[PDB]
């Protein structure tokens, strides 16, 4: 009886397609526990009202732990065009009205994190410096609305991207702009979700971060190509050792589009029997 978390993007319009609620009971019968939720918009979740979907969820015998969410401009239908990136002073006052409507819902779900999943632009100290004070001011509002552990940050590979001036410009040049986010945020308001699978991408070791910044990296993203264990990436061992030596209570499984012709359904099965039968996860 492991507990075990999963992302429900993992799953896609799998999880939406026919019974929602024996999907979620799928989900159980897989051995998951805890939720990771994706496609929060507007007091629904990928189209489901949100307490429908608690309450199905809850009645399968999973908790929603965690969501993840994007700041949006909602004055805009196009939600590609409503995706906010381009940070800067004159937006922040929309990117807070976002995060106070978001955790007000969130805190209706009982939802313990929420989350920011992907990277602001940016390509400058200045801009990175910027995004950084969002975040700390973003902690402040979700925190206001009853999410104690105020404002998370997940990130893919591009965090490890390096800004660099002219006159600096294989050899290092530059600050890797996750390197910019630890030291820049207030670690009593911003804490990061470390994805492994893409930090690694990233050229980066996640044990290695974990141990010089056990203080700031509070939950996990359990993540390889696809199927646990199937690539020459990711040694899971090290990963768990060092995640319960850090104390991280929390982590979720992520599986992106199979490449095999295979549904989701089957690769997340895989993926928590892996977990199940690996004598390195409690
Ligand atoms: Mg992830």
């Amino acid at each position: 009886g492991k507990e075990i978390g999963l992302q429900i993007y993992s799953l896609s319009q799998e999880l939406y397609k026919g019974d929602v609620a024996a999907n979620l009971r799928k989900v159980k019968d897989m051995g998951y526990s805890k939720l990771e939720l994706a496609g929060y918009g507007k007091g629904a979740i990928g189209g489901v009202p949100m307490m429908d979907f608690k309450k199905m969820a809850e009645d399968a015998g999973l908790k929603i732990i965690s969501s993840h969410v994007n700041p949006v401009d909602t004055s805009i239908s196009d939600p590609f065009k409503a995706m906010i990136f381009k940070y800067s002073k004159e937006v922040t006052p929309k990117i807070m009205e976002y995060w106070k409507a978001t955790a007000a819902d969130h805190a209706k779900l009982g939802c313990k994190y929420l989350i920011q999943p992907m990277m602001p632009t940016i390509t400058t100290h200045d801009e990175a410096k910027l995004v950084c004070d969002i975040f700390n001011q973003a902690s402040d509002v979700i925190k206001a609305e009853g999410i104690a552990t105020g404002f998370g940050y997940h990130n893919h590979n591009m965090e490890f991207n390096r800004v660099a001036t002219k006159e600096q410009q294989f050899m290092k040049v530059g600050d890797q702009i996750y390197d910019l986010m630890l030291k820049d945020t207030d670690p009593s308001k911003v804490y990061f979700e470390m994805d492994v699978y893409w930090t690694v991408m990233g050229q980066n070791d996640p044990v290695e971060y974990m141990q010089k910044h056990p203080d700031r990296i509070k939950v996990l993203h359990i993540k390889d190509r696809a199927v646990f264990g199937q690539s020459g990436m990711m040694n899971f061992e090290m990963i768990f050792k060092q995640m319960y030596a850090n104390g991280i209570k929390d982590y979720f499984v992520e599986l992106e589009q199979m490449p095999d012709g295979r549904t989701q359904f089957a690769g997340v099965k895989d993926c928590a029997d892996y977990l199940i039968k690996a004598p390195f996860v409690k």
